[PDB]
């Protein structure tokens, strides 16, 4: 990544074994559930694109996952290209070329053109920039392997009431809400929540059903 | 996290994979124990908003306590508003506008607004704001978990006075004494306790009753 | 922690979850074993009492040891009251309030405040105060938990020497000893230790009855 | 490896015992699986040719892939040695003699004059040269060892299709594809396919054939 | 310890959890085996003798042979003293005071004075002398636990000599060469043992007897 | 060992509980299999003499081999008596007496000495001189506890040729190629390397045999 030492000025540090590893088993015990994402995103703080594929790339297996993670990321790639096409020209002794959307996904970029856009002033933050678009195509893997509709979440008619609230938001979460957990809840619970108004908190709610 | 470096400025460091991973470990083991309020507290110390919420949203599960949190942040940004209007108008070369409750949980703050506000001079401290927030509400989600009430802590017949003590501010803790803790003594203890008198220590108490 | 920095100055570091999860594992396994207050002092090293406050608080059960440890500190931090009563009024600009008992404790007061004890010229060491008022109240619940008292160790008739002095010494550490341990040998090896005289070493002892 | 202190300047650090283990464990567990080797470059940033030849020699087994790459390194070597033939003089002061290809595979080059080749200004950056050998040839090892060829990847007449396209980029992956993909499909989902028409995205392709 | 920062001044740092938790288990693990005083001295590097009493308090159980350090420790503390009296008087401002037996064992010495000692110029390495101090009585221990004699160290006749010279000389180091190896190897080795003559290396002697 | 901080200059640090504790775990792990030799190498990075000594002291057992390793450095170290010997006359105030073979083998000198000769400019690298004979040393033990000599690796008549090659040279490696290769290949495929004529690649042979 590109973090600032103990002296104030922005270098790059190597990745750290406990950072790759970390991603590596994150994937291999969760997969794409949804909490998987902002794991992602905080292992990979101050990544330059040289990370972020570094990280994609040491996932072994979800290879179909992979690769619509490929076609979201040329997507964004070319929009990005779309609206800031590179003016030629001789780039001057103090300034970095603009970069393309395959320069920010770190494919046609080096490593010292990816230090030079971060650590520029102003910076060029393509970390940040393909990460966005990393995350955008991985948000969209978490709702395609999302199993169950929330339109299936309902309350069992001896299931405590936390229990299908826990469901209920997990399975919210995924497919990416306090009227339809009020319709999904058995006949006993829901007929505690009408009583209770419009408007009770989720606390008031799970409180009233217990 | 905003930390000093080793030469007296402080700066923002990437949070660790360690406290990352440790952070979900202890929900995962200990869920909504009240012993994980004071960890979550440690291991967020100097912590962004950013940091925060990546704690926070890193948690799989637990979606109904992980809603009523967000519900309860949200009552803390509304209060900070109604305390806290912003006065519109550009902000200086040397400042930060005024945060808004939404800027505090960082979730309309950016990650270099968060840096400015907490090593402003003076501080606007809105990672200890947001945290207090959470913990606010992390305290609501461990009462209400609490599966027993401290009413039926009552020691048994044979049962060790230590282990009976033990049970009673384990659920006292979670519910959130002395006189209490004799009366659901067993009769054989309470016996020996009143024959003590007021004001007796817990060491007393329990060489009294070994 | 309160350490210093790699440049010479005491500035304040957040409590590692290396350093939170070893004193958690240690009372999981070893529970009040004596042994365990020396690791809760080395692994409190340069503690505020914030950080004293932290470790104790992320101890999950045990909780009549606990509230034992808390009357304790209180009995300690009304002594400290009665032999440092505060005098009324302002501080001055390069000058620190002086602290109360609760103060030492970390429930009365801020971080900042104890970093600006702690690091004053000279210092106001409240994390060692408050250390040493923990440690005390520690080795009280160790001494309580003691389930054996030194009087009922005594050498088996077939038991080895060396295996006997270890639940010797194992059973006086946590009670808080030549002649006791020669009168509490069996009567092969005390006839042995006799034949020795008085003075004998340890080591002579253990080598005499092998 | 070389990297940059916290003051700016590039200095040698050793290779580290986290990183040593890491690449062990990794060849372990996963052989010459496809993302081993973007785990190989990562753990190996900013190492020498020295901290490279180490890792490769810390692999025990896999011997005839570790000889496969020594073929190969040598094949680079010589190329090297082809298009830089050094010129014989002596060395200035404030300069390094140039390498040769054995040089850069850290065999004839000792760790001062591969400090002082990453190090110059400009630097001759022979680990990553070296580097670029190594990888070349675990890639064609991933190929050999390859089990199966894309030709053999189709989809069981019950296999989901989200499993099949997984299987299919693995083997894709190690072999080193829209129509294909659509070839080795049943004929239930290559049904859906073709009404679907060309120029489909993989993520438009899974979600017709759920 | 006592250890150098990266600017060239010794100052005190906090011994880390990593070395607490290695003594603890290297003890458990192999008790008093020779090859656990090297793990110590190299664990207590730079150590205060607060630390190497930090360390050796932590160990809970083998509580004989904890005592029997305590006892050579006192005995070169009173040796030190017989060697090292110290004279009354007043400290001089940019002085210390010289340090009784019972200082450099770290019982009636500071942390400040063993900072004092350790970082003098010239320097009193208090926590040297007393690392040699608890050596001197561990490798005492070791000879004590010690079970088997060198004289009962016999290669049997269908042992591998290999095995035998294995043994020897880890009993051999216990106890605390070429000759008694020879006598005490089986009538086949023996026989060829002696053709070879004096003076043969070890790797000779096993090579001949394989 | 002695590294450079972070400001350019070569200090003492002390190993590691991670570098001691991986030192211990492979020579558990693996013995004396050749790829322990390189990661021997690579955890004394930098290591002083008396870090050396600690690492191989370090190991409880193999003591034969441990034996065998002081009888190599040894005889080393007469070698370098030797071709060095040393001039009696006082030291000069800059300056550092020449070592002898036992200082270099750290048994006679101090650490301070060593870290002298390290830091010295020119430096005596004695660290590195040590663990060349050590290297030496264990080298052989590796040839000698080499159990299989490459004449008797022979490809099984249904033994895939991957198979053959692995063992081939894994045993090549430990003894200390390409036509002893085919000769002990079976009849099938010894047919198809003679076919494909002199100066066949690994890689081509094992495609060939495949
Ligand atoms: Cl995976
Ligand atoms: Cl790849
Ligand atoms: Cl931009
Ligand atoms: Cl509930
Ligand atoms: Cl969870
Ligand atoms: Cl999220
Ligand atoms: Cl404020
Ligand atoms: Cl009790
Ligand atoms: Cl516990
Ligand atoms: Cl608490
Ligand atoms: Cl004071
Ligand atoms: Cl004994
Ligand atoms: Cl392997
Ligand atoms: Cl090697
Ligand atoms: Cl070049
Ligand atoms: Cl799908
Ligand atoms: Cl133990
Ligand atoms: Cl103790
Ligand atoms: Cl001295
Ligand atoms: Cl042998
Ligand atoms: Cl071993
Ligand atoms: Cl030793
Ligand atoms: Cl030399
Ligand atoms: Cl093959």
């Amino acid at each position: 990544p590109i973090v600032q030492n103990l002296q104030g000025q922005m270098v790059h540090q190597c990745i750290s074994p406990r950072t790759l590893n970390a991603w590596v088993k994150v994937v291999e015990e969760k997969a794409f559930s949804p909490e998987v994402i902002p794991m992602f995103s905080a292992l990979s703080c101050g990544a330059t694109p040289q990370d972020l594929n570094t990280m994609l790339n040491t996932v072994g297996g979800h290879q179909a996952a992979m690769h619509m993670l490929k076609e979201t990321i040329n997507e964004e790639a070319a929009e990005w290209d779309r609206l800031h096409p590179v003016h030629a020209g001789p780039i001057a002794p103090g300034q970095m070329r603009e970069p393309r959307g395959s320069d920010i996904a770190g494919t046609t970029s080096t490593l010292q053109e990816q230090i030079g856009w971060m650590t520029h002033n102003p910076p060029i933050p393509v970390g940040e920039i393909y990460k966005r678009w990393i995350i955008l195509g991985l948000n969209k893997i978490v709702r395609m392997y999302s199993p169950t509709s929330i339109l299936d979440i309902r309350q069992g008619p001896k299931e405590p009431f936390r229990d299908y609230v826990d469901r209920f938001y997990k399975t919210l979460r995924a497919e990416q809400t306090e009227t339809l957990l009020v319709q999904n809840a058995n006949p006993d619970c829901k007929t505690i929540l009408k009583a209770l108004g419009p408007g009770a908190t989720l606390e008031e709610m799970m409180t009233a059903c217990q």
